[PDB]
């Protein structure tokens, strides 16, 4: 372990926004397999349903198109067709309030799950603790 394990709580039972506090987008997983952020609540590639593999580590799956959000191997972010390495997230509590998700293949390097306030996600190296860009807050869809 290079990180914490102080877990958020909830349950991956129901679908969720991941809200990001940085710009209030809601986290979007595009058809073409794009990743970015809207703050239509009506879009319907942003209800993400989240499953856990071992405990604190999870997949974020659209469910609209079935595509798993991953992170290549230059911290670009973008929606897979079948769960692989790449898809894997550590779900972390952040501030005692926020939920975050470090790239656990990219793990070592800090590479976060993170939305500029103009809607466009961060690359991976261009994320770090700290960023408010990294903080999300799941919402019931």
């Amino acid at each position: 372990h290079h990180h914490h394990f102080n877990l958020p709580p909830g349950n991956y039972k129901k679908p969720k926004l991941l809200y990001c506090s940085n710009g209030g987008h809601f986290l979007r997983i595009l058809p073409d397999g794009t990743v970015d952020g809207t703050r239509d609540r009506s879009d319907q590639h942003i209800q993400l349903q989240l499953s856990a593999e071992s405990v604190g580590e999870v997949y974020i799956k659209s469910t609209e198109t079935g595509q798993y959000l991953a992170m290549d191997t230059d911290g670009l972010l973008y929606g897979s067709q079948t769960p692989n390495e790449e898809s894997l997230f550590l779900e972390r509590l952040e501030e005692n309030h926020y939920n975050t998700y470090i790239s656990k293949k990219h793990a070592e390097k800090n590479w976060f799950v993170g939305l500029k306030k103009n809607g466009s996600c961060k690359r991976g190296p261009r994320t770090h603790y700290g960023q408010k860009a990294i903080l999300f807050l799941p919402l019931p869809v």
